[PDB]
Parts: structure tokens; C-alpha cells; sequence
């Protein structure tokens, strides 16, 4: 199987910024598309990333703010961030698609365990 490692998450105040890690290893032919995916609520997509770099948002809010980059290790660098833009992160791949990507969950058959990213607003933030 292809194994996702996820960090970088935590809390931060409204306004802030976190960078989340995925690094896939297990990778033995195709490299795959990963992408980033997010729950609060059902599961919505964010942005994936292709084998090559090219990159693909979920809408041009997102794109935004959040920017995915590529090194099989990927970064979701999220700015200015929003206490809607709580959720558990999701990294996830597919290894079926040539390295390319879609941005629809059901293309992935390899998912993370999810790293929560909390963003309060300035009455409720507490360090």
C-alpha cells in the first residue's frame, strides 16, 4: 500500500497561517497524485497536486489563500486562515491515474489518518 504521513497541523488564530506535510512512501511504480481533502460535516475536497507538480483547487477561494507544492512529499501552505477552515485534513492518493489527478475522494484508494487544524476566532483564542 501506499502509507501517508500527515503533519503540520494545530491551532492558530483567525488570520494565521499553517503549513501541512503529507509524505507518501510505498510508491513502487506509478508515483501518485496526491491531494489534500478536509472534514468538519461531509468530506470536500481542497487541492491536489500530479506527479509533475501541476496543481488543481477546489474553488478560486481556496486558491487564494492555500497554495499545495511538490518536492512524493507535499506541502498545503494555508494563509489567512478562516474558524470555517477548522476541520480534520486529510492527505490521500492515487496511484491509478498515471501520477494525474482529479479532485473528486473517489479517485483516491489511500488515505491519511487525518491531522485536526483548529482556527479560532480572536474572543476565543487561547495559546
Amino acid at each position: 500500500d501506499v502509507q501517508l504521513q500527515e503533519s503540520g497541523g494545530g491551532s492558530v488564530q483567525a488570520g494565521g497561517s499553517l503549513r501541512l506535510s503529507c509524505v507518501a512512501s510505498g510508491v513502487t511504480s506509478t508515483r501518485p497524485c496526491i491531494g489534500w481533502f478536509r472534514q468538519a460535516k461531509e468530506r470536500e475536497g481542497v487541492a491536489v497536486v500530479n506527479f509533475r507538480g501541476d496543481s488543481t483547487y477546489i474553488t478560486d477561494s481556496v486558491k487564494g489563500r492555500f497554495t499545495i507544492s511538490r518536492d512524493d512529499t507535499v506541502y498545503l501552505q494555508m494563509n489567512s486562515l478562516k474558524p470555517e477552515d477548522t476541520a480534520t485534513y486529510y492527505c490521500a492518493a492515487d496511484v491509478n491515474r498515471g501520477g494525474f489527478c482529479y479532485i473528486e475522494d473517489w479517485y483516491f484508494s489511500y488515505w491519511g489518518q487525518g491531522t485536526q487544524v483548529t482556527v479560532s476566532s480572536a474572543a476565543a483564542h487561547h495559546h
